[PDB]
């Protein structure tokens, strides 16, 4: 089989979440059921019998497939849109490479210090959002060694009064760097300058936008309806899927397996249904199918810095082609 | 478990909404069933048994389930637009901080103004469809002690002869102050003149979204259905799962719990599932996960009058960075 | 409860659509059991309840839900849809009265006629469109009292050969008007022209949107399939649901409520889901919930003829704000 | 009944397409039933009685509901999709209009041959969607003869070297006849003819998506799925719905109607909710309720020669309205 | 009927994906019986019996249809994005061929290298995402050999040190060679070199979306959910479906058909229904309902290079059309 092959898999994987919950779900079925075998007494194994039949009436399995089924896809589709909202200066680069013009250090000066900051930005973001970047960068001491900030760009960053998160100052820095270029003619087109404030807030935008997937997050009202809905069918389970003796002839009940093989295979699939929205309501961490930001973020920072430095004004000289 | 520790939250959880529908739910089932123990007459005792096995035959969970998703999925949906047509002014403030020119006071004039003209029409709109911003300004006169609005921009705002919704009003005077800066030669460039039409109209479409989905909610016929559905339901689980006597011997009616535990289970999932579209149908008032209206106000205020002031024009001189 | 107070509602309500399909029902129902009470021979009465244990095996509420969900999303997104595409004229207006110039009577002849055309092309979609708006407006004289269409635009308009909607017209009509303002230098910038050709495109799209959904509806073989989907169900109720006499000891109809209280509230449940379909299946009627264009056809024309004339250069004087 | 009278519809109704489908079932199953009427002998009709309740127990109308209702979701949004990627000229016309310029016939020339090449792409990409537009042009001769083409650019069209669908063809010419009309000055602004480039890509974007939605339809894999699915269920009730005679005494088999009434309209709903899909997976042939293409042609030529020729600088004079 | 004729084609159709699965299936099905038959004694067939009226009481196929049609209602929509993403350069080619200009081997230099540039770099995408067009160019020497590379243009494209993926470089290169067009006035117009640049980030952007999709893929948990959620189904009908002896007198076990005939229509739906998402998971292979790339990127090759160098300024003169 095609998807055969996948659940060999640990990486990631459904096992990987969900082997401490089933040992729990399990281990609670055999203390519960060696109990009816040694220590409950015989009047009351008979007023267990009923409490068994009475459970795996309320015991059902569509509903919960409603509340899962709505819930996994509003979450899947709010963590693919975090992802196109993630900050990349691939646009903005090719608008500084044409737009941006000079040979000498203060082209050059005009073409890194645009692209590095629109990457602070994108490191102030992803610090905010995102766990992994978080510990990569503590403090802003961090982003200062790591050669986003300067010193002299720290000095006035944090003489700014605001108590808001300030990743939107190296976007307001940007355009005013970008207006002196303008004014000094670096900039050779005014509507190459329009072209650059455009590309600039379609950055700034999905910077905001992180923000406001990480501010407003799926309602906690109807996780938590969810997770009791899940877990009110496992409790419906852990007695009214208990092997009763076939010796008190209750129908339905002629087995004595000790193991809810059927009952563990739907555990796998519901509370592994309910882990896939467990994963993807937070993308940003250390786990091993989270958003890989760290990588991402050297990236952006090496294919800008390569591209508006040593790429510029260097072409081949135009041959013909083998289609001439 | 994962979302298992979020149950035992209090701040705008499930319990926060239900609680009180419950102790309504278990009281009038304890007040029905003790009528079964005390008062009621042994001959319409066992017409009250006929009637607990006619209504648990027609309280099918199924249906109900369909009628909540597919009635969620949409007001969730509509809850999650209407956070995107928030009037925020940072996209704004990058343009106004390129475009409009001057280290004196006339520029400061114009930055500020043309900044506070947004921040004035995204106040107009807020205390429309917000009654957490309508409680902060219940008059025009507490906009002009905010600072939002001048005493001789009142005069003029106030003489305008209109039956509708002013809150257009600050956006056309952007226009007119933009078109001013431009004739003056405060915007150097035709096509950046051109950039600051074109965010504006992108900023008063935000305010005019805002107003639409105020004024077009959700039908109430539709609001009408998916409640009755629910209730329907309690009532045929507040008669069909009430505990008759063992020794009439009807068939799955053999124990006396005096607790529907599994149908306030029920009770919590679905009443619960209708519990978050009530909260997600009115998203701007004072409830504790609605949304923060009173503190974004004063960011995109204070946010957008550091840019344009403090922040324009005033760069760290060109280092040459750490990669360079 | 939250949603509980707006079952008490009439205007626009689920009783007001579905109290005369009740008595049908109803009234149908009883007329079926005083047969069986009384006129049906006795050899045919066990006819009778053979036929009622047929049809309530048959009568399935799970399928029924399935073809209203779906249908009804499809319809309540196409609905929202048709909301987003009505001819507004708020972006129009900002960009006439920062773009045309002018304080002569001739600046205000362009500002005035600039922003008519535009509302004229919206009468002319929606009473194309609207019933509502078609009884306001049934002849296009009725356009030319009401100030929308002058008498000698109405000649050229009528004398235009074309068998198809004339909406386009005035849309033309404004694109000869601008390049006659950019021609006489009424408009400084080439790029201020751009501005006004890309929305009044974005203006005319949304009335040609406005055509497409009135022209292309959901398809009729869908309406019809849910349609008889909800009445075939409704049929297997009406005999399946009936209370058979409890002498006979057929099993689960043991009682003689003579009255389907149940049944009523399954009724009130998929007949008024099938309600919403109807009601949003053509938005723009006299019914108390579509969308109220009469008012907006006065708004748009009130409020961008108050924005182009008395707002034109008109600001106050530029005073430091309580925060400089 | 609002919807209640669409059911007495012939025109493109679930009748016209499914009253053949009907009596092919119902006809089987007389012809089944006829079988254990006569000819079947009394053992062999025990073994009949069997089968019968073996295929009941098999035949779940639920699952068949979601293979459905998720089959049909898919394709009626691909459906509504290719109707808004139909080659409409009338936001080219406003721009042609407004940025061409000349009262000579060589501006006449210009508009007019503009107009004319998006109206040649667009009978070029709906000949190759389009059954209905392909037997009014079955050759390149027959869009000559209607005066889309001429037969001077019928020679280097069919000299171009290209294995592909030539219908980028005319909008290249485009780019090609507005370049030389910006070039002789025919366009006044540069921003201008920046304008009528951007809005033929627009156009050409629509005329390549019709051809990626005819390339790339539903999945053949999933249209046969949820079709076995379909018929699965339909010989699960040619067989399990037979009326077994009460003399044998099986459960739930006690009448002999000889017509499957709730079968019959079991496969009113399960066949016509497949039927949906069928008539909206190539919505471009010549069935009543397919997209009416041959008049929508006439009308993209109509009415853009009348805009860009009568309606060329062709204004009333300005007068004071009604309101001034 | 309509979707009837389709079941019986093999080319990329359900039965050329599942017919391995069915015979692994059902000769495991007979494996299973012939023992019941004659290896298994007499005690343990006993045993076996109460083993299959087990696991045919949780063998639901409810659920399992809920986690198919929201698992495969992502998938297809996550798969017709993807085709909406691919490198196409029809928006371009009319862009170059309308802005770039000259009739001498210069401009046929610039005209030829720029769409050559954005088809490099759609190759050096689709040879990073898809296995089709990898195995045409396994190395870079083969896209040299193919003629979207020069040697001159691989020197410095192997020279970059980058450690990440270079598709981006043409797309670089395209930006530097149109700002030396508009150097060397090629370029008449700034705002057409502005329009180059907008349409090239348009076209980088989709070769940017190409490899977001294939990095991040449908998560690996909620595949194997869904897969665990199909193959516990057909291990609850490998046993509880098997033909038990009529002489024991089981209910609902009456017959030995020794085929599970409506068991194996259903593994056609299910395990159907999961095929769809396996072949729409990875669009880019082999298969033969995968994404035609290499027909594709011969077109936007031949295709591009046709319009921007013989059909560049080369019209047809304006003739009058038939409806003048
Ligand atoms: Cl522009």
């Amino acid at each position: 089989g095609g998807f055969s092959k996948l659940l060999l898999l640990w990486r990631g994987s459904i096992y990987k979440l969900l082997w401490r919950e089933l040992l729990c779900f399990l281990g609670l079925f055999m203390a519960l059921s060696a109990a009816y075998r040694f220590v409950l007494t015989e009047e009351q194994k008979r007023y267990f019998e009923k409490l068994v039949l009475y459970c795996d009436r309320y015991a059902s399995l569509i509903p919960v497939s409603f509340v899962l089924g709505f819930y996994v896809t509003l979450v899947v589709h709010r963590w693919w849109n975090q992802y196109l909202s993630m900050p990349l200066t691939d646009a903005l680069m090719c608008v500084v490479v044409g737009t941006v013009h000079g040979h000498d250090e203060r082209g050059r000066l005009y073409r890194r210090t645009l692209m590095r900051y629109a990457g602070l930005s994108g490191v102030l973001i992803l610090r905010s959002v995102s766990t992994a970047v978080f510990k990569r960068f503590p403090t802003i001491d961090h982003v200062v060694e790591a050669g986003f900030m300067t010193r002299e760009e720290r000095k006035k960053f944090e003489n700014l009064n605001s108590s808001y998160n300030k990743y939107w100052v190296p976007c307001v820095w940007f355009c005013n760097l970008a207006a002196q270029a303008r004014r000094e003619g670096r900039i050779r087109d005014n509507g190459a300058f329009k072209l650059l404030l455009e590309e600039l807030n379609v950055f700034r935008s999905k910077c905001g936008m992180l923000f406001h997937y990480d501010w407003i997050s799926v309602p906690l009202v109807y996780t938590q309806v969810v997770t009791i809905a899940v877990y009110s069918y496992f409790l419906a389970c852990l007695i009214g899927r208990q092997f009763l003796d076939p010796a008190q002839g209750y129908k339905d009940h002629d087995l004595d397996l000790c193991v809810p093989i059927f009952t563990l295979l739907q555990f796998f699939f519901y509370a592994g249904w309910l882990k896939v929205a467990e994963q993807l309501i937070n993308p940003f961490g250390e786990d091993d199918d989270d958003f890989e930001t760290n990588f991402l973020i050297d990236r952006c920072f090496q294919v800008s810095m390569l591209a508006v430095d040593e790429m510029y004004d260097d072409l081949a000289m135009l041959e013909k082609d083998l289609y001439w």
